[PDB]
DNA sequence: CGAGACAGACCATAACTATAATATCATGTATGGTCTCTTTATGT
DNA sequence: ACATAAAGAGACCATACATGATATTATAGTTATGGTCTGTCTCG
C-alpha cells in the first residue's frame, strides 16, 4: 500500500507531475505501478491524509502541493535509505549464524552425551551356566580357544554375580559360572556340547 | 513415526519381552492408554494395526489374545532396521551438515547481492544547483583550489560540466571555464553566495 | 515441561520407594493412602500404580492392594526418567530456538521484498545522486576533520553531507569532524566509492 | 520469475525500439497493430503501451496513436529493466532456498522428536544390549580382518556381528573382514566404546 | 465543412489465486461412576 | 469353626472440559478481456 504512495510521491517530487495539471485516473495508475484499482483507491486516501493531494474528482486530482511530497519522502529515506538496510542485513545475517551456532553447540553436546545401543533380536545373549564336571573348567578362554572349538563369542561371566562383559582371552571360567554367548542354534548347541550340560 | 504405531511397537516390545504369554489375554484400552499416554481412541488403532500383521487376534469386542512371538520379533528387526538410533545418529549428522552447506549458499548469495548493489541514496536536501558561469568575472580561467571555493561562498561543487562531460568531484585542479555548468550543494544561503562571486544574480 | 497428575504421582512414588520409606512388604491403598496422600482423585493414583506395576515395581491384586517388589527395578527407572526427561528438555530448547530462527527467515525475506521495492523505485530519482557510507566500524580516520584527513587527495570523493544524530552537515567544509557511527554522503565514480570503503576501514 | 503479459509487451517493444527498426518520429497503431503482432487483447497492449510511455519515452494521443520520442530513455528503461530482473531472480532464489530450509528443518524437528520413543522403548529392551557402529570414514582399519586386526587387545571391544549389505554376520570370528560402511556390534564398557570409536576414525 | 468510422481509454467484471481466520475433530486427561471380587465380621 | 452377607477397593469406562492442528471458506488482489463512449482523422 504504501509502494504506491512513495512512487506517487517521487513522480509528484520529480516535477513530471507539476502541481496544476490533473492526475492520472485510478486506471492509469493501477496499471503503471503494476498494483490495482482497489490498492490504487486505498494509497490515494492514505496520501490525501497525509494532506499532500485532495481527492474530490472522480476523473483526476489536481495536486495541492510539492514541499509536502518531498518532506513525506524525506521521512521514508530516512526510514530507508539503502544502507540503512544494508546495515540491517548484515546485521541479521549475523544473528542466523549466531543461532546457527547455538543450535550447533547444541545438537553437538546432545549427539557426544547419548551413548547409541542397539535392540536387534537375533543377536541377544544367551546365558548357560558351568555346574557339571568339564575338563575345560579351570582354564582361560584364550587356552580353551573358544571359537574354533564351538563357533561361540563369549559377551559376558557371571562369576559369584561379578558381571564382566568383553572378558577376553585371559579371564577364566569356573565350575558354576554363567557364560553368556552369541551365536545360532547350532552354535548354542556346540558350545552345551564342549560343556556337556546337553 | 505414526501416532497410530508408537502404541503397536510398545506392545510388541513388550509381548517380546514375554511379559504377556500366548494363552494371557491383554488388557482394557484404557489400561494401554494411560500406560502410554496416549488416548483410547489412538491404543485401539494402534492394536487394530498390529492385528493386521496378525500377532495380536480380535474375536472379542474388547479382549485380544496373544498369537505368536517370532512375528512381533519380525517386526522390531524391521522397525529397527528403519530406526536404530545409530542410523537416526548418522542422519541428524547429515541434516546439519546439508543446513550449514545451504547456510554457505546463502552467504554466498548474500555477499554477491551486496557487491553487486552498490546503491547510492536519494536526499532531496542533497538536490545539486546547476549554474551558468556565462557573465564574465575574475573568477573564471581559475581553479577550484586557486579561488577556494568553500571558504569564499560556502558551496562544496559536486560537477563541471563541459560540453556534455561532467568532472564529478573536481578536486582544486579543474578549472571552470566561461559558460560552463557549475553543480553545487549547499542551502539557498549557499546558493545566493555562488551567485554573489560569479555575479549571475 | 508439562506433564500429566498421574505422571507426577508415579515419579513421586517411585522416589518414595528408592527412598526405603515403604517397606518391601507393605500393603499401600490407592482408593484411600495414596490418593489421601497427595490430594489426588480415585482413577489418578490407580493410573499412576498402573504405570509403576507395569514395570515390575508394583503388584495390583484386584481388591486388595499394591505390595512393593523390587528396589534396583525402580532405581533403573528412575535413571531412565531423567534420560528421558533431558531428551525432553532438549528437544523443547531446539524447538523454541527453530520458532526463533522461521521468525527471522520471514524476517529476511520481508527486507529483501523492500530492498526490491526501493531498487524498483529508483527510475525517479534525480540525476547525479551521492552515494552513501555508515562508519560502524572504527577506522584510525575517525576523530579528524575533513581538512586533517585531506578526504579529496586520500579518496576522490567528494563529501556533500555527513549525518550525526538524524541531522546532515550539508557542505561540511574543513573543520567538520567524522564521528562513527555516521553517514558519510559523496559524489564520485565507482573507483572512488571502493577507494573510500577501503579507507574507512569498511 | 513470472511476469505479465503487459510486461512483457512493454519490454518486447522497448527492445525493437533499441533495435532502431522504429523510426525517432514514427507514428504507430494498436488495436489492428501492436495487437495483431502479439497475439494478445487491445487493452493489454494498451497497458503495455501506458507503462512504456509512462517514464517519457512514448507519447499516446486520445484517437491519435503514439509518436516516439526518446532514445537515451529507452536505454535508461532496459538498463532499470535489467536490474530488477536481477534482483527478482535473487529474490526467488533467496526465497527457494529458504523453503527448503524449512522442510529440512521440520525434518530435523520429527528425527530428534523420534528419539523420544528410542529413548522410552529402552525400558523393556534386553540387557547386555551392544552398541552399534556405523564405519562410514576410511581407516587404515578398513579391509583386514579381526583377527589380523586383534581387536580385543587394540580396544576391548568384543565384537558379536557385523552387518554388511543388510546380512548381520552374527559370532564373526578372525577370519571375518570389517568393510566400509558396515554396522560393528560389540560388547564392552564406555571406556571400551570410546576406545573403538577412537580406532576407527570416527569422530 | 460535415459526417462516419475507427481507435484508444476508462470503467468494470470475472477468473485464477493466495493467505488468513474460524470451526471442527481428534488426541488427551481427569473425574465421577458402577460393578465385581475379596476380605472381614457376625451369627448359628 | 464355618458359612454367609456386607462393605470397601480396584478396575474398566465414559463423558466433559480442553487444546492443537488441519481443512475449508471467504476476502483481498491482480490481470486480462470487454464494452461503451468520445475524439480525431479522413473522405465525400
Ligand atoms: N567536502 C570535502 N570532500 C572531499 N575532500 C574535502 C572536503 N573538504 C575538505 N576536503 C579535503 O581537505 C582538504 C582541505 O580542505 P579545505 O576546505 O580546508 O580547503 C579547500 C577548500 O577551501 C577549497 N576547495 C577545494 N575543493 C573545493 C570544493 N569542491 N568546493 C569548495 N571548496 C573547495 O580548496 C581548498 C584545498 O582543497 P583540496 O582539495 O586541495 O584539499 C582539501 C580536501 O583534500
Ligand atoms: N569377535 C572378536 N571381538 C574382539 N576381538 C576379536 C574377535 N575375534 C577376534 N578378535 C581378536 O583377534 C584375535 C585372534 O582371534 P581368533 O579368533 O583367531 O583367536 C581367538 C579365539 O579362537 C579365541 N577366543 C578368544 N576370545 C574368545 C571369545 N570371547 N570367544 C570365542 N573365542 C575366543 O582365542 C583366540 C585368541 O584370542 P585373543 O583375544 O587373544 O585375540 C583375538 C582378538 O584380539
Amino acid at each position: 500500500y504504501q509502494k504506491i504512495a512513495v512512487a506517487v510521491a517521487q513522480r509528484i517530487a520529480n516535477g513530471d507531475y507539476e502541481v496544476g495539471e490533473k492526475l492520472k485516473s485510478r486506471t492509469t495508475i493501477a496499471s503503471t505501478f503494476n498494483v490495482s484499482p482497489e490498492t490504487a483507491r486505498k494509497g490515494l486516501n492514505i496520501l490525501a491524509d497525509l494532506q499532500i493531494l485532495t481527492l474530490k474528482h472522480g476523473s483526476g486530482a489536481i495536486i495541492l502541493s510539492k514541499e509536502k511530497a518531498i518532506e513525506f519522502l524525506n521521512q521514508y529515506e530516512t526510514s530507508h535509505s539503502v544502507a540503512i538496510l544494508k546495515g540491517k542485513i548484515r546485521d541479521n545475517i549475523k544473528a542466523q549464524q549466531q543461532e546457527m551456532e547455538e543450535l550447533a553447540t547444541l545438537v553437538d553436546d546432545f549427539l557426544l552425551q547419548t551413548r547409541a545401543v542397539s535392540k536387534q533380536y537375533p543377536l541377544a545373549p544367551y546365558e548357560i551356566i558351568v555346574s557339571e564336571d568339564s575338563e575345560h573348567l579351570g582354564k582361560s578362554i584364550g587356552e580353551l580357544n573358544v571359537w574354533h572349538q564351538t563357533g561361540a563369542t563369549i559377551v559376558a561371566i557371571e562369576h559369584e554375580g561379578k558381571f564382566i562383559v568383553s572378558p577376553g582371552p585371559f579371564s577364566v571360567i569356573e565350575q558354576g559360572d554363567h557364560i553368556f554367548f552369541v551365536g545360532d542354534e547350532d552354535v548354542y548347541a556346540r558350545m552345551k556340547t564342549y560343556f556337556n550340560l546337553r
